[PDB]
């Protein structure tokens, strides 16, 4: 059976799938992955055949911080669906797939699946959505009124057979979500076509030899993820906040920034562009994180409290949520100072009550499926559909 995974080129939107791809293959299913070259090694390691599309999205964190002019930045994902559909058509012309699985922003995978009337499962790598819970601000539901400005540029080259924008908000037969249903916002509103398996961890690209036995001293991880990590000011404040302190600190600065471009690295710090986050959290006593869903779930999967410094709306939702569920503290940026970094690491470390809350989220996130349940919910959907 040929399963075709369609996704954007983004670590946070593609890493959960890797563990999934490893399982489907272990079940004797050919899995093809429509990605760029940046991800073909990760996809190839899981067992997928990478099939490449030349892409229109930004990958380098520098390019994501600039092109923050916000001229309908949401449209990017639409235009990208319209660049990617033609190339998916060609990639699979004589390799039609039995099952298309597409990430919630890879609309190209929806259109492509419609156009071939092939079964389609939707992976939600962030919060899922439905008729009740539409995620987004006042200003981000009033931006899908400028999504319609481009939707009247849909009749400038081709046409829609009828209404086709209420069919991108609408969920599919099976919608796998990579958090536990408790952590989903408006959980109760989500019916049985949503399947909340929590974090989908497995093997990752071999990162550098970062052995870190630490000692009888506590270990803190610092990372703003893989896209909104282009903030030199923050990485200096962390060095100022925790140099030569109780804490052993491992800080990922992303690909936007030189570990030599900073102040000289304290004896207690390790500083890299990239760390093996799953390995570090196996030893971390605290994680200063940006509230990426992968990071938030990888933390809870390791029993690791959270200081959440969100960069984007999606991330502020996850940041409020972590506070509301008392799984750590919400520290806003443009409120982030060296004193405030210290106050929060203080307030979260040695709150035994808070630590017990994430120790039970550790259970609650593993009690959900994982990649195994998702691969079961997938194959079962294959037999049925
Ligand atoms: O130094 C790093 C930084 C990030 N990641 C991985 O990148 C993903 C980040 O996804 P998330 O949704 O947290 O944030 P995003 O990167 O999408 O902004 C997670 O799976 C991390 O395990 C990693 O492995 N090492």
């Amino acid at each position: 059976h040929h399963i075709s995974m369609i996704n954007i080129p983004a670590y946070g939107h593609v890493n959960p799938t890797l563990a999934l791809v490893e399982k489907l293959c272990e079940k004797g299913h050919r899995v093809t992955y429509a990605t760029t070259e940046e991800f073909a090694p990760a996809v190839q390691q899981a067992g997928g055949e990478a099939l490449i599309y030349h892409t229109s999205l930004n990958i380098d964190p520098k390019q994501i911080r600039e092109m923050m002019e916000k001229n309908d930045a949401t449209l990017s994902l639409l235009k990208e669906s319209l660049s990617i559909l033609p190339q998916l058509e060609e990639l699979y012309k004589d390799d039609q797939p039995d099952l298309i699985i597409y990430d919630f922003v890879a609309l190209a995978g929806k259109l492509f699946a419609d156009k071939l009337n092939v079964p389609v499962i939707k992976l939600c790598s962030s919060y899922a959505q439905n008729e009740s819970f539409q995620l987004g601000n006042e200003d981000m539901l009033k931006k899908i009124k400028e999504a319609e400005a481009e939707f009247k540029a849909y009749l400038e080259q081709e046409q829609l057979p009828a209404v086709s924008f209420e069919q991108l908000a609408v969920p599919e037969a099976l919608n796998i979500v990579f958090m536990p249903k408790s952590f989903q916002i408006q959980h109760e509103t989500f019916d049985d076509r949503f399947c909340f398996v929590g974090p989908s961890l497995g093997k990752r690209t071999e990162q550098e030899s970062l052995l870190i036995d630490k000692g009888d001293r506590p270990l803190m991880l610092i990372s703003l993820g893989t896209a909104f990590n282009a903030w030199p000011e923050f990485y200096k404040m962390c060095i100022d906040a925790f140099r030569d302190s109780s804490w052993q600190v491992i800080m990922s600065v992303g690909k936007s920034i030189d570990p030599e471009s900073l102040d000289d690295t304290p004896a207690n710090f390790t500083i890299r562009q990239s760390v093996p986050q799953l390995e570090v959290l196996a030893k971390a006593d605290l994680f200063i994180s940006h509230g990426g869903m992968n990071s938030t779930m990888e933390a809870m999967n390791a029993g690791v409290p959270l200081v959440v410094i969100p960069q984007m709306y999606e991330q502020e939702l996850t940041a409020k949520r972590v506070d509301e569920l008392g799984l750590g503290v919400y520290l806003q940026r443009e409120e982030v100072t060296v004193s405030k970094l210290q106050e929060a690491v203080q307030a979260v470390s040695g709150d035994q009550e808070l630590l017990s809350r994430v120790k039970s989220m550790q259970k609650d996130v593993k009690e959900a499926g994982g990649a195994e349940r998702a691969a079961a919910e997938i194959e079962a959907f294959m037999k049925k559909s």
